[PDB]
């Protein structure tokens, strides 16, 4: 097939995030997707071990065969996107820069908010990310440890989800955040709970449709664009159970006969 | 060292460019260049057009330049892809990344471009936009009164007004969510064509977007520049440098720049 894949790597479920906005912006492209959900949570993991699974993950699908990889995991690209994109030669990218672009478009007072894992937020990407783009810019973080189990469980929807997401955001109710990162790509499957709690004058932002642009410039860029009428085959792979993934993944995506399989890395 | 990003335009449409440069990148100079003497560039030889591109670049790159913008529609048809080989640094134009925005902002894939004669002749958007999605439906529509509705500074005033519901009028005979302003000098009309076309469409900035691809580039061969202290843009036109400024001082809000007058080609 003359069809080349996309490629998509994250703990679980997160990298979904900026899949649905590939399969939005994107529509001719093809997308090989992988989640760790075996050993998520990647949060409390330290930064060798995070770069080592997520070059098993890129070593996974590298033999695949991909055009280009997306590091869909905030912790991952913190910890292993510039060797990746050093060792590699087909373009790699990472979700910080992205949401860091977003926020600052969003942001009325200058003053952001971020939301991610204890990884994440212990890296000071975010900070370090943002504060290169506009040296003035205020940012606060904030670790919610319990979002990741909540959306792996298939839970983000309910009640529960509800509670954690209040109890975890009330301290930003303190500030004057205007605009609030979703820094870990889990966190979009709460956003409609986040939204309600924090009302409108706080805009909660989605790293994944800037992403997706990203992805669409560099592919742009090198004329990698798929010119191509082949049949699209998304490929999906999980080293955890499939019925989960699908029950997850069709939710998020409007995706029914979605192909899910079981692989091991090691 | 610190190096400019460059611009390179026929005109002063640019600066609406250079504009959302300034936002979102503030840590970064530019150098502008206007060929005013020359513009406009629209009923003029696709290879001549190629020939002044080229002394732009030329005149740029002598100034140190780690980036370059073909703000100039008709340039980035004529010479974007030879302009790329030859040098060593980054070069986009504004066709894809309006493109690429108005993908993001389209609900039903029906899209308006509108433009100078020129512009919509050359099908550049039509061509980009089903590049990356062959099924969406384009209108294409020359607004030939609104470049100097614009230069003139009729778009502060309600006579601006009548003159693009005269001009826009067939739009509202179709079903089309997104509107592409595929002229560097529409943003200036931007809050006209909304209130006109009214809260059921989005009008398309193609500044924003070619701004944070900049970034986004920038960033991928970690060239963003941390600091905001040495910062000293260039201002420089083939024509008058105080028409040039009078408009430029206000779009930019930059009351003490200075623009230098220079000498391109025969
Ligand atoms: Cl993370
Ligand atoms: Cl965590
Ligand atoms: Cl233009």
């Amino acid at each position: 097939a003359m069809k080349q894949a996309i490629g998509f790597i994250d703990s679980g479920v997160g990298g979904l995030t900026v899949v649905r906005e590939v399969l939005k912006q994107l529509p001719h492209e093809q997308v090989y997707y992988l989640g760790d959900t075996a050993r998520c949570p990647y949060g409390p993991r330290d930064k060798e071990e995070v770069a080592k699974f997520t070059w098993e993950m890129t070593n996974f699908l590298v033999d695949r065969g991909i055009k280009m990889l997306v590091i869909a995991c905030n912790t991952a690209t913190a910890a292993a996107l510039y060797d990746i994109r050093e060792k590699l030669d087909i373009p790699v990218i990472g979700v910080i820069q992205p949401g860091s672009r977003a926020a600052l478009k969003a942001t009325r007072n200058n003053k952001i908010g971020v939301l991610g894992t204890l990884g994440t937020v212990e890296s000071m990407a975010y900070p370090t990310a943002l504060k290169g783009l506009n040296r003035r810019v205020e940012v606060d973080s904030l670790a919610c440890p319990k979002f990741v189990s909540v959306v792996e469980s298939g839970e983000y929807k309910s009640a529960i989800a509800k509670k954690v997401v209040a109890e975890s955001l009330l301290p930003l109710k303190s500030t004057k955040i205007d605009t609030v990162i979703l820094g870990c790509t889990h966190y979009p499957l709460l956003k409609p709970i986040i939204e309600n709690f924090m009302g409108d004058g706080v805009a909660v932002i989605n790293s994944g449709e800037e992403t997706a642009s990203e992805v669409s410039a560099l592919l742009d860029y090198h004329n990698l664009l798929d010119a191509t009428d082949e049949e699209i085959e998304h490929r999906f792979f999980t080293t955890g159970s499939t019925q989960i993934f699908k029950d997850i993944a069709k939710d998020w995506l409007n995706m029914p006969d979605m192909t899910v399989e079981h692989i091991k890395l090691g």
